């Protein structure tokens, strides 16, 4: 398994040591506590009140946790996935990233505990 | 493998399909919003500027998603659990419940959804 | 996780660690050569050949691996079972056992080295 | 996970939908009744007298399951693997074949029914 924390002001995310292959089969659990800019924090899911300004991720909210996995474009996690498969034609390093606007991570704060590891298949 | 809705205005919580048995390996993940009465929702981590006027759980935020394992005190799940195991003398039905205050349960809306699995061992 | 000898000459069987549980998937693997008296040895499937001449276990062959759970009757193990559920209302510590008629197990000689894990459920 | 067949009258033995990746961990449970020639039939570990007369795999009896991933060797399977790891650097398609003297397959009969799963890490 991995396990880790993904820095919300670091715009680069976590490249983690999971190579998801073909037909693998995943787990993440993700908590903690995380801000895109103000005092207030969010968790996983983060900001269902923030409007999308450019988000690498558009189907997650702003302060949501994201993945990459290989050269994918931006995959939701959350809270988590349960016993997930990925789409066809993806397969690499799962890369965490905190769900913000490129150039914009300077002022983040907090930080999101994420475990993942994977399942029998 | 359970999968299934927690509502936050039901106050004795949903009876999950998993019996937690000695030395097994669970991992939950829930995910959704819920209000304990606001019109804002928060996730399964519930609400962090919120003051603990009785929660039926207070080791996790109001709005937190906690559980009970037979005749157990409340266990915070937040937003899941990764490969976990019960302390020693804890056993029975799961029960996810949302924290709340008793008997303040009637304005609250929406709900969780929660994957429970056993892991290896 | 457990891992054990089973011995052709013990008619108690051998009692493990793993409690099979109501929804358990489990996993056994048997490897080994034993004999019920003849100077040929065979592995955990038993003699296709041998008749029945009241075997502990009626639907294995004799010399084959098998096992109770709790307080049952006999179940076929023979190499091995894969993501195994119980079809029935099934409960308690694995025992195994070498397949064959109680009194005559004086002739017998040889082991099954033997694994079982409980799977992702 | 895969489930199928190895035929023992099949020289290039089944190819399965198993692609061994780094790190993976794999079970695999075999079982059946096959011969190489005789009337009598033995199961995956094989023939402990039979003499090996030129056999894909040194290492194990003739009649035994055993297998390729990708581009390695013939490794033993017997009845079976348990939570396994391959050695440095073996990667890719398992094949599954009855071990025999390469020439000679006509003489046989029967298979094994087999099943492999990857495990959890």
């Amino acid at each position: 398994a991995w396990k880790g924390e993904v820095l919300a002001n670091n715009e680069a995310g976590q490249v983690t040591s999971i190579i998801y292959n073909p037909g693998d089969v995943i787990t993440i659990v993700a908590a903690g506590w995380a801000s895109y800019g103000p005092t207030q924090k969010w968790g996983p899911q983060g900001d269902r009140e923030h409007p999308d300004q450019g988000l690498i991720c558009h189907d997650a909210f702003c302060g949501a946790l994201v993945m990459k996995i290989g050269n994918s474009g931006t995959i939701p996690v959350n809270t988590g996935l349960f016993r997930w498969v990925a789409p066809n034609n993806v397969q690499g390093a799962i890369t965490l990233i905190y769900n913000d606007v490129p150039g914009t991570y300077g002022n983040n704060s907090g930080s999101f505990s994420v475990n993942i590891g994977k399942d029998q298949s």
